[PDB]
């Protein structure tokens, strides 16, 4: 059928050949043009229309022709491919936003594109831009009345995803536009919880400057202890210079922070494994005191047992091997 | 007393001023030279002798003078500092081996240094040299009757530390010199367990030419599952070219490790080892798969029980990440 002629209009659109597109559409009845420009084309794992592919591929030159003259409906959705993950429900705007195609975004929403249509995971074009941290498209959409509040399937908001990937400038912009830094995901994670795991220290300070609230990971820990278990030490101390827990919860972070300098081989430093573990014990006998029930030796980590006295952990300051597994068991008593 | 001139000969020894050291000792009775050369000097928490520092600092010219003329006893031990750890029981030879001082090692053993003296932790000079991976001193000491077998307090053999720090050349020399590849530490960990943890693929094949590894690296693991949790995929697949349930646990834990592992995190590779893992645990009783109830943590998603379930989730980054955390907690805890 004219299914072959659709392949040609898709090919010209995907590769940005304005000259080819116009010559292909020039002498066509309106019935046929709506078929040609609305044809869902199977190319790889992408179900697309000429406009969606033209936008995903950043051929603004081609996108202009279709929206101005041939007046193509901007609400068309398809299933497109971004890197290695297939996304279904993607509109020309969402493809143009995720792929960071500056001009194409500005052209579609200027010609009336619904900036708040969502994929099946309910990622807005703004979220795509927040994931990749393209500041110009994040600024553009919000001042074009995009909804910073609409979040993904798992309540993971643009502010949360901007923090995990660490787009400091984008994160502060949304905070200024008064995005809620206390939203919670299906995980329970706050935007802070996320920035803590990835140690985006400047983002952590930005969120606090914008009256962010400390709340337990609804399904686990505090943002402090996710910093500790993630071993991001500078972050761990930042948060320990804001309202903490006297000795109690505060020392629990230090214990786990020093325990995380031990257990992961990537950033393993037994010197700071001891450094934090010892200072935790210091903050446990100050004035008054507060001890630890330790677990049996557990035939596994040899027969090492967790230290109960400062002098005890002092002894091991010469032994790498023992301090390393002292950390492995420190960690295992809080997590397990 | 003569404590002031003793301080001076230590200074000359540590800084390698052979001529200066010699100028201090020449018109001294043999009684006095033993005080000067036997003084244990405290710098920090360090107990040192002029000979030990000359060896720790690799000043061969000074070490020759001391052993040759003034005939200083090679026995003599002290407490020295290295990578940041104060080590007790260190002899001039052991210091020179950790510090990779080629000649000073060659000079000390020639005048009778016990190549098998052990620190307080029972570290051979061979172990020290194996940690630093200096192959020339590893061969030299071995060809002068060093015992590849004498291990640290925790049964950690020279082969283990050569694997952990990843000195392929030291590992292959030790294996060719016929080191035991099946020793176990107090953890239970074999040399492979260590090579897997750090993913030293070339060494892992080297041990394969010989070995055969049991269980536990500290938590009841085979070297395969230590590779999986460490996310070392290439190692996991190398080791997956041998003999067997155990197969599915490795793939599951490796793919579950690509999620939580922010260091080498790839959500695509989570959905790959987890998908290929789905062969035969779930819907029988194939074999038995007890899934955990959807606990408030990884949201309330529940672990996939059928191949078809994991196919739907082939897309969605958010969803596959919590699928890894769920598998991880089921195999671990
Ligand atoms: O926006 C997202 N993912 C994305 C798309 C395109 C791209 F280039 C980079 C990232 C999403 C996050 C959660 C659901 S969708
Ligand atoms: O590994 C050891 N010592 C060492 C390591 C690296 C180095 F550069 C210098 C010395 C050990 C000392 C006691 C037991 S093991």
């Amino acid at each position: 059928h004219m299914e072959g002629l659709a392949g040609y209009v898709y090919k010209a659109a995907s590769e940005g050949k304005v000259l080819t597109l116009a010559a292909l559409l020039l002498n066509r009845s309106e019935s046929d043009i709506r078929y040609l420009l609305g044809y869902v084309s199977q190319q790889g794992g992408q179900r697309s229309t000429p406009l969606i592919i033209a936008a995903r591929n950043g051929h603004a030159k081609v996108v202009r022709l279709l929206l101005e003259h041939y007046r193509v409906q901007t609400q068309q959705t398809g299933t497109v491919r971004f890197d290695g993950y297939v996304i279904d429900g993607a509109t020309a705007l969402w493809c143009a936003a995720g792929a960071g195609h500056f001009e194409v975004v500005k052209l579609l929403v200027s010609h009336g594109a619904n900036v708040n249509h969502t994929t099946v995971t309910n990622s807005t074009p703004l979220r795509a831009a927040c994931f990749d941290g393209r500041l110009d498209i994040v600024k553009y959409l919000v001042e074009n009345n995009a909804n910073i509040s609409i979040a993904n399937k798992y309540d993971n908001t643009c502010l949360m995803i901007a923090a995990y990937k660490g787009h400091t400038d984008v994160v502060r912009y949304l905070l200024e536009q008064r995005a809620d830094p206390n939203a919670k995901a299906h995980c329970g994670a706050t935007a802070l919880h996320f920035a803590a795991e990835a140690g985006h220290i400047d983002i952590v300070k930005e969120l606090i400057k914008w009256r962010a609230a400390i709340v337990v990971n609804g399904h686990g820990m505090t943002p402090l202890k996710v910093a500790a278990e993630s071993c991001k030490a500078d972050v761990v101390e930042l948060l320990l210079s804001h309202a903490d827990c006297d000795r109690r919860s505060r020392i629990e972070a230090l214990e786990l922070l020093g325990a995380s300098f031990a257990n992961d081989r990537e950033n393993y430093d037994i010197i700071k494994t001891y450094h934090y573990l010892y200072l935790a014990m210091l903050e446990r006998f100050q004035d008054g005191i507060l001890e630890k029930e330790v677990l049996p030796p557990i035939h596994a980590y040899g027969n090492r047992t967790e230290c109960r006295n400062p002098q005890e952990l002092e002894s091991i300051r010469q032994d790498r091997d023992a301090l390393h597994m002292e950390g492995l068991i420190v960690r295992e008593r809080i997590l397990g």
